[PDB]
């Protein structure tokens, strides 16, 4: 049930824009197309577009329905051809509601550069990274902290635009063995992706994302390569901290491994912003060929 009393009244509005009407929705039980922690997905039509349908069901409890709201509609108004959007959710009868996704014929970035059936030039991968770049561009100028960015948290649409995926609504952990438990929190947390400073207090930024950006280039790099493999879980502070970092892949020019260090700088305020990396990359990216 929607009370549209207990929303902050300045979004009451936005609710007619975020809510799916259950006839304009058919949902595809049948076959599960994807799977998180929180719940499985499924093909989907919307009132005929194609869309993923994700349930939440998964989770004993949804929360307070208002906030579950509230993201939606903060979601709901992002709109960049580099991050996935929210189509809206829907409310069935029986269950939590359902999350409505612009579906995503290529699946996730990680998937999609390891598949033996494509074969991306390196400068495809370097504009993939771009893509990234130019959506995170994005939610930073929204303030918005993903907290979570790698290959396995971006898809690709039928066109091969890269979207940033994996936040607000559709947030999950979509591969489990890259989450790691915190001791003292008991927060599961995508270790090797995070800055030294996360590690340390468990608080991301913007800067941060930056890192994890650095991170995700070295993927494309190697096609998603695990980063750090003969590294155990919470050791990597103390790797890192050896004067560490990821080596440089093969085929990845000079000054994009140039880029990925300035994006793991030990100071959070000296790695460059998203801007800069899209900057800096549309340059590299502009000197191939192919
Ligand atoms: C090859 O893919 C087959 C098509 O299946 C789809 C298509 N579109 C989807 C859109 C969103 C989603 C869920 C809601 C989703 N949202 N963000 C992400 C995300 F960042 C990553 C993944 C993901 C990673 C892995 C591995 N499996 O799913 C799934 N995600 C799954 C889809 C599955």
């Amino acid at each position: 049930h929607i009370d549209l009393s207990a929303l902050n009244p300045e979004l009451v509005q936005a609710v007619q824009h975020v809510v799916i009407g259950p006839s304009s929705l058919i949902v595809h039980f049948n076959e599960v197309i994807g799977r998180g922690h929180f719940g499985c997905v499924y093909h989907g039509t919307l009132l005929k577009i194609h869309c993923a349908v994700k349930s939440l069901n998964r989770i004993t409890d949804i929360g307070e329905v208002s906030q579950f709201l509230t993201e939606g509609i903060i979601m709901k108004d992002f709109s960049h051809p580099n991050v996935l959007s929210l189509l809206g959710i829907c409310l069935r009868s029986e269950g939590s509601p359902l999350v409505v996704l612009p579906y995503m014929k290529h699946g996730d970035l990680r998937n999609f550069i390891r598949n033996e059936t494509h074969n991306p030039t390196v400068k495809d991968l370097i504009g993939f990274g771009l893509q990234v770049a130019k959506g995170m561009k994005y939610l930073a100028s929204k303030k918005f902290v993903h907290r979570d960015l790698a290959a396995r948290n971006c898809m690709l649409d039928e066109k091969f635009t890269v979207k940033v995926a994996d936040f607000g609504l559709a947030r999950d952990m979509y591969d489990k063995e890259y989450y790691s438990v915190h001791n003292k929190t008991g927060a599961k947390l995508p270790v090797k992706w995070m800055a030294l400073e996360s590690l340390q207090t468990q608080k991301f930024t913007t800067k941060s994302d930056v890192w994890s950006f650095g991170v995700l280039l070295w993927e494309l790099m190697t096609r998603g390569a695990p980063p750090y493999p003969d590294v155990n879980t919470f050791d990597i502070t103390v790797y890192l901290l050896q004067g560490r970092r990821l080596l440089q892949p093969e085929y990845c020019p000079d000054p994009l491994y140039e880029v990925m260090l300035k994006c793991w700088h030990p100071k959070a305020e000296m790695r460059p912003s998203f801007s800069e990396l899209v900057s800096r990359i549309s340059a590299i990216f502009s000197t191939f060929i192919g």
